[PDB]
């Protein structure tokens, strides 16, 4: 029959949409409907959910970063740590997305304060984040209500910058493997329960193995809700970040971790815990009080699956794999092979500006942001992977922020209307306006490798599509894609003509 191919109203998307349409019409005897969307939020994601039957798309080109946003909530799962000098400790924000049976998600918003127990000196960190991977399992020979947890945590967000390095005396307590005891006394909506966990931690590798048992009978809440609450001192800090490990510096006297966990459309947990050494053993002693929970709700009704969401990886291959697997497992959508270019957000300035203020990286731009006016697309300003996520890590304080269309932002930076723009790495106008891209030194941004995305049922009806579309694999480099975007924007041309020309040129389309 026919297949619907959608795209948002931007140059690169239209070009690649026409390329896919031409590949399908050339290498298969199938009909290709082309649809250009309004530009609404998650328009392509919801369209490919609906499919062609319900006035939606069946195929579109997505970027791994926006995929991380769409199926994992990319910025949110990272534990974003900043310093509170007043309380001589740290604060942290994150959100957990607990999977449910019907594919929905229970949101759990975590606000966290950590304060040293002793009066010793402690390391106050620069803005950074903890990337966490958690795997939940069961012992088959354990008749009690229990959870087996295996966890890997790595600290990120601080750049290695060709400067010498080598930090604290509590750091030396984690050189080897440390035994771990965790005690939790909790009450949720009047249920009183206790949890005891035993295990061990290797901080040089960032690995925790623990087994928790509910000593009071049946646990009145699903186990994944207690995962966060149930030892961030075991996080593996890379050698260049070892000066920012607050948690180890507070040892052995320990620290106090207070946390507020808000379950969307349900109750809240309030936890206070003390994490400290007792003899050889690191102990986490927690009091948990949950107040306002719906009795038939997702939490008290046990409507959450026994899993934790997979982590969002900044590695390009890891990102593609995670996005492909999750789009498959949830909503049943196939990520095909990448086209080969990475069209990433990047803050860019006039090269004159960078020369004058000696700007190399995002941190330098941040220290003078108050003087500057940022002009960016609505996608960068609104999207969680754009300016808001950036500020979670970078502390940008711009004088103004003006939403602009693509193209108009380039003329505006040329005319000094704005000083910083959200240039996209494949933008055609990047050659002509003499701009400098700055470096994402804290490495907030994810990969934005473009790849075609197809519904599984359309793949079933027409199995040939997989190979014909995968023919465009590693074919379009960043330079080539930029050349085509310039051949549309810099020189007014029809996108379909440029697409067909490029396809015939490389022999992908014979004629």
């Amino acid at each position: 029959d026919t297949v619907v191919v959608g795209s948002i109203n931007f140059t690169e998307g239209i070009i690649v949409a026409n390329m896919v349409a031409e590949m399908i019409e050339a290498h298969t005897d199938l009909k290709v409907v082309r649809k250009l969307n309004l530009g609404g939020e998650n328009v392509n994601f919801e369209a490919i959910k609906r499919g062609g039957a319900n006035n939606g798309i069946d195929i579109y080109v997505e970027y791994t970063g926006h995929g991380l946003v769409d199926i994992l909530g990319f910025p949110e799962p990272n534990v974003y740590i900043t310093a509170d000098k007043q309380k001589n400790g740290i604060k942290a924000n994150f959100k957990i997305r607990h999977n449910m049976e019907d594919g929905s998600v229970q949101l759990a918003d975590h606000y966290q304060q950590n304060t040293p127990i002793g009066d010793g000196p402690v390391l106050l960190p620069d803005n950074h984040y903890l990337s966490t991977q958690s795997v939940l399992s069961k012992d088959p020979n354990e008749k009690r209500d229990h959870m087996v947890l295996l966890e890997f945590v790595t600290a990120a967000g601080i750049t290695l910058g060709m400067d010498e390095l080598y930090m604290s005396k509590g750091e030396e307590l984690f050189t080897g493997v440390v035994p771990i005891l965790v005690e939790l006394d909790g009450g949720v909506n009047g249920h009183k329960f206790s949890v005891r966990g035993e295990g061990e931690g290797d901080a040089t590798n960032g690995k925790l193995t623990l087994k928790f048992i509910c000593t009071t009978g049946k646990l009145p809440v699903p186990w994944p809700t207690l995962v966060t609450t149930l030892v961030q001192c075991f996080s593996r800090y890379p050698d260049h970040m070892k000066q920012h490990d607050f948690f180890k510096s507070a040892m052995p006297e320990g620290y106090v971790q207070e946390r507020t966990i808000s379950f969307k459309d349900d109750g809240t947990y309030k936890t206070r815990a003390e994490v400290k050494f007792e003899g050889d053993t690191l102990v986490n002693r927690i009091e948990l009080k949950g107040i306002d929970f719906k009795e038939d709700g997702n939490i008290l009704g046990h409507k959450l699956e026994y899993n934790f969401p997979p982590p969002s990886s900044t590695d390009p291959e890891g990102a593609y794999e995670t996005v492909k697997k999750e789009y498959k497992r949830k909503w049943n959508i196939v990520w095909l092979k990448p086209l080969g270019f990475n069209n990433t957000y990047t803050l860019t300035v006039k090269d004159e500006l960078a020369k004058q203020y000696n700007l190399k990286t995002f941190s330098d731009l941040a220290k003078i942001s108050d003087k500057l006016i940022l002009g960016a697309t609505m996608f960068f300003l609104e999207g969680p992977d754009g300016y808001p996520g950036l500020q979670k890590l970078y502390n940008f304080k711009f004088k103004h922020t003006k939403s602009m269309d693509m193209g108009i932002r380039y003329t505006a930076i040329d005319n000094n209307e704005v000083q910083v723009i959200d240039a996209w790495a494949t933008d055609g106008l990047l050659v002509s306006h003499k701009l400098k891209i700055l470096e994402d030194d804290k490495a907030f941004f994810p990969p934005y490798y473009a790849a075609p995305i197809i519904r599984q049922d359309v793949l079933d009806k027409h199995p040939e599509l997989k190979d014909v579309l995968n023919k465009l694999a590693n074919q379009i480099s960043l330079e080539e894609m930029q050349k085509l975007n310039y051949k549309v924007d810099g020189e007014g041309q029809d996108p379909a003509k440029v697409a067909k020309e490029f396809l015939k040129e490389k022999g992908l389309i014979l004629q």
